[PDB]
Protein backbone atom coordinates (compact mmCIF):
# COMPACT_ATOMS: atom_id res chain seq x y z
CA UNK A 1 0.00 0.00 0.00
CA UNK A 2 2.40 2.94 -1.05
CA UNK A 3 2.07 5.22 -4.16
CA UNK A 4 4.41 7.61 -3.96
CA UNK A 5 6.12 6.12 -7.40
CA UNK A 6 7.42 8.61 -10.18
CA UNK A 7 7.53 11.52 -7.75
CA UNK A 8 11.29 12.73 -6.92
CA UNK A 9 13.01 11.45 -3.61
CA UNK A 10 16.21 13.20 -1.53
CA UNK A 11 15.95 9.44 -0.58
CA UNK A 12 14.67 6.22 0.01
CA UNK A 13 13.13 8.38 3.04
CA UNK A 14 10.96 10.71 0.91
CA UNK A 15 8.56 7.67 -0.25
CA UNK A 16 8.28 3.73 1.23
CA UNK A 17 11.29 1.81 1.42
CA UNK A 18 9.34 -1.30 0.72
CA UNK A 19 6.90 -1.53 -2.60
CA UNK A 20 8.95 1.62 -3.56
CA UNK A 21 12.71 3.27 -3.26
CA UNK A 22 14.33 5.48 -4.83
CA UNK A 23 16.24 4.95 -8.05
CA UNK A 24 18.28 6.91 -10.31
CA UNK A 25 16.20 7.72 -13.24
CA UNK A 26 19.34 9.68 -14.94
CA UNK A 27 19.26 13.07 -13.87
CA UNK A 28 17.27 12.83 -10.09
CA UNK A 29 16.09 10.05 -8.33
CA UNK A 30 12.42 9.18 -8.51
CA UNK A 31 10.24 6.40 -6.17
CA UNK A 32 10.30 3.84 -8.46
CA UNK A 33 8.61 0.24 -7.71
CA UNK A 34 10.36 -2.52 -6.23
CA UNK A 35 8.48 -5.88 -6.05
CA UNK A 36 8.06 -6.12 -2.66
CA UNK A 37 6.57 -9.31 -1.47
Amino acid sequence: GCNRLNKKCNSDADCCRYGERCISTGVNYYCRPDVGP
